[PDB]
């Protein structure tokens, strides 16, 4: 089992790119994530899923850019 949380990242989308990048990431976890956002404007990226913040700050972080902090909800 596993229950959906709600995680909130500060990740430093600034390119072009890796908002995309971090998208192509969410794509393989849809399988399992609930629902996902992504705000380029206030540099923060919100995934509702049972996987744990760990995995989430790596997968987001892998894409290129750094992850510089998050919560969970
Ligand atoms: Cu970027």
């Amino acid at each position: 089992m596993a229950e959906i949380k709600h995680y909130q990242f500060n990740v430093v989308m600034t390119c072009s790119g890796c908002s995309g990048a971090v998208n192509k990431v969410l794509t393989k976890l849809e399988p399992d994530v609930s629902k996902i956002d992504i705000s380029l404007e206030k540099q923060l990226v919100d995934v509702y899923t049972t996987l744990p913040y760990d995995f989430i700050l790596e997968k987001i972080k892998k894409t290129g850019k750094e992850v510089r902090s998050g919560k969970q909800l």
